[PDB]
DNA sequence: ATGACTGGAAACTTTTTTGTACAACACTCCAATAAACAT
């Protein structure tokens, strides 16, 4: 898709997310791009963000409906033979990586 | 479990009758006026 020269430049400089550094001396300030895209239905915004995941290392694509406050990052127990043990979602797995989420 | 039911459910359309707002209207008056009836 032609066009939108200032809307590729945000998209390359979110794929490197900065270098979490502790620039306090007590508090752990995150050092993460994290880039919102909101435009009019018609002009194509789920396309441009299918091509960082595929040129990329890690990346994942989930939606709105098809997850919730349980497939997220941690959720119970394995009733089999008492016995307890917790999961994780999608953003525990994602680690140092770009995640898309569609339809927020 | 998430995904399935009934169970309730907040803005939000409708009217609306309220005052106002401005429309006429018969309008008393007028202002010569004009002819007439004196000169």
């Amino acid at each position: 898709i032609y066009g939108h020269e200032d809307i590729k430049r945000g998209l390359a400089l979110a794929l490197f997310g900065g270098e979490p550094k502790n620039p306090g001396g007590k508090h752990k300030v995150r050092g993460d791009i994290n880039v919102l895209l909101c435009g009019d239905p018609g002009t194509a915004k789920s396309q441009f963000l299918k091509y960082i995941e595929k040129v990329s290392s890690r990346a994942i694509f989930t939606t709105g409906q098809g997850a919730s406050a349980v497939g997220l990052t941690a959720y119970q127990r394995h009733p089999v033979s008492r016995e307890w043990t917790l999961e994780a979602g999608a953003l525990v797995l994602a680690d140092r990586g770009v995640c898309l989420i569609d339809e927020f």
